[PDB]
């Protein structure tokens, strides 16, 4: 997160680390044995470490359970990054208490202006790499469709939305791929690509959840 503020210690207890012997993507809980993630953050031998706040000690409160499998979308393209969400199911239930906790699905899209939480354990510099122990929370607010087409003509689908300010200066950044964009206590988009980082013209781009609530409830209802 670039811009961001320390987030304070599970003050996000939905958000999850996906380690495979280092952090490589975040996550959000939605309920006590099944993640959301990114498709692009899939690989196999992942561990998801829930209740951290300081990934490279452990303090208390932390879960470090195994998936058992990790489902990308099946229309999942890895050139445009559309249809970019995943769900990782867990090998066991995680205790939830209100350091680990889940995160409700939206029952409508947001609007642009609707102000979010972004947050993660990825880089902090949008030149050079400086990822932090603990985890950083960003505000961002939900941009409008004219704004997002014209900074990325051409690759905005209609599963995808940005979020963040054209002035540059604060946004998500690698490392934070996978992870929650909250807004009005529901999961409305995943941490999915953008031009570098922080850059000016160049906000974030975000998985649209909304589009995928029918088919997350029938995947996990079927597995
Ligand atoms: N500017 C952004 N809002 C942004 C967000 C997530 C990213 N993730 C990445 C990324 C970079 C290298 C490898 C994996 C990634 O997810 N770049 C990213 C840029
Ligand atoms: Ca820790
Ligand atoms: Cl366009």
């Amino acid at each position: 997160i670039v811009g961001g503020y320390t987030c304070g210690a599970n003050t996000v207890p939905y958000q999850v680390s996906l380690n495979s012997g280092y952090h490589f993507c975040g996550g959000s809980l939605i309920n006590s044995q099944w993640v959301v993630s990114a498709a692009h953050c899939y690989k196999s031998g992942i561990q998801v470490r829930l209740g951290e706040d300081n990934i490279n000690v452990v303090e208390g409160n932390e879960q470090f359970i195994s998936a058992s499998k990790s489902i990308v979308h099946p229309s999942y393209n890895s050139n445009t990054l559309n249809n970019d969400i995943m769900l990782i199911k867990l090998k066991s239930a995680a205790s939830l208490n209100s350091r680990v906790a889940s995160i409700s699905l939206p029952t409508s899209c947001a609007s642009a202006g609707t102000q979010c939480l972004i947050s993660g354990w990825g880089n902090t510099k949008s030149s050079g790499t400086s990822y932090p122990d603990v985890l950083k929370c960003l505000k961002a607010p939900i941009l409008s469709d004219s704004s997002c087409k014209s900074a990325y003509p051409g690759q905005i689908t209609s599963n995808m939305f940005c979020a963040g300010y054209l002035e540059g200066g604060k946004d998500s950044c690698q490392g934070d791929s996978g992870g929650p964009v909250v807004c009005s206590g529901k999961l409305q988009g995943i941490v999915s690509w953008g031009s570098g980082c922080a850059q000016k013209n160049k906000p974030g781009v975000y998985t649209k959840v909304c589009n995928y609530v029918s088919w997350i409830k029938q995947t996990i209802a079927s597995n």
